[PDB]
């Protein structure tokens, strides 16, 4: 855009490249991203929570068209990556997924998912404070993307999924937290599947009704058992593994909600600490 003064390339993106700008009249510095779609994407700008990166404006011209947001300092994926020696201390994974846990509630209160919830996407300041980016964005519009968050009735073909498929990518990310590996890493959709499969089990009838009947559901899938949740996060304490079984319940209906899930015992000794961030 000719309004604002390019600092560097922050990433390439989903829909386009992300920039760092500077505003030429207000001085404010701003993420730039590059890309029905308007009046979808003019429904968000009002979309406003502590915990989701604001929307500062929508600016079409030339038929592309340039999204402009709040600007943070970090994503979480660099930040997991800072700290894969010492690890990220646990009362601030619990104050970062009990406030990614409320931007949630407030947007699928407004009945708006994300559909792509990645460390990517969830940034960070200073103050303590983690904000989930490019919300809504899915629904507006439609390099390898990642398949780890992604919930299993997406990938069982399920054309109508709800806002469960947020907290199952939040879970992921939350498991990603504690143990300082992805959940379930897969690189190709049936692989993606079945790492899921191998270790929360394959489901069936009982655990999720109407699985059989999905449109990319095959008999053929192997029948592996449930592991144990000990096994799978440790050395994560019993409140917290119970709200990751909770938040990876394969029907999205017996799913937890994020309301819920905020009030989950997990959470009763939640505070807000300060991370050490160098910029
Ligand atoms: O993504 C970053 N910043 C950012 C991105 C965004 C919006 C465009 C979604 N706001 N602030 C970032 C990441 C690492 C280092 C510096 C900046």
């Amino acid at each position: 855009m000719e309004n604002f003064q390019k600092v560097e390339k922050i990433g390439e993106g989903t829909y386009g490249v992300v920039y760092k700008a500077r505003n030429k009249l207000t001085g404010e510095v701003v993420a730039l991203k590059k890309i029905t779609a308007i009046r979808e994407i003019s429904l968000l700008k009002e979309l406003n929570h502590p915990n989701i990166v604001k929307l500062l404006d929508v600016i079409h011209t030339e038929n592309k068209l340039y999204l402009v947001f709040e600007f943070l300092h970090q994503d979480l994926k660099k930040f997991m990556d800072a700290s894969a020696l010492t690890g990220i201390p646990l009362p601030l994974i619990k104050s970062y997924l009990f406030q990614l846990l409320q931007g949630l509630a407030f947007c699928h209160s407004h009945r708006v998912l994300h559909r792509d919830l990645k460390p990517q996407n969830l940034l960070i300041n200073t103050e303590g404070a983690i904000k989930l980016a490019d919300f809504g964005l899915a629904r507006a519009f439609g390099e390898v993307v990642t398949l780890w968050y992604r919930a299993p009735e997406i990938l069982l073909g399920c054309k109508y999924y709800s806002t469960a498929v947020d907290i199952w990518s939040l879970g992921c990310i939350f498991a990603e937290m504690v143990t300082r590996r992805a959940l379930f890493p897969g690189d190709s959709e049936i692989d993606q599947l079945f790492r899921i499969f191998r270790t929360l089990g394959t489901p069936d009838e009982v655990v999720w009704p109407g699985v059989t009947s999905m449109p990319d559901y095959k008999p053929s899938f192997p029948k592996w058992a449930r592991q144990d949740f000990s096994k799978v996060v440790p050395p994560l304490d019993e409140d917290g593994r119970s709200l990751l079984s909770q938040m990876l319940h394969y029907d999205p209906n017996k799913r937890i909600s994020a309301k819920a899930a905020l009030a989950h015992p997990f959470f009763q000794d939640v505070t807000k600490p300060v991370p050490h961030l160098r910029l």
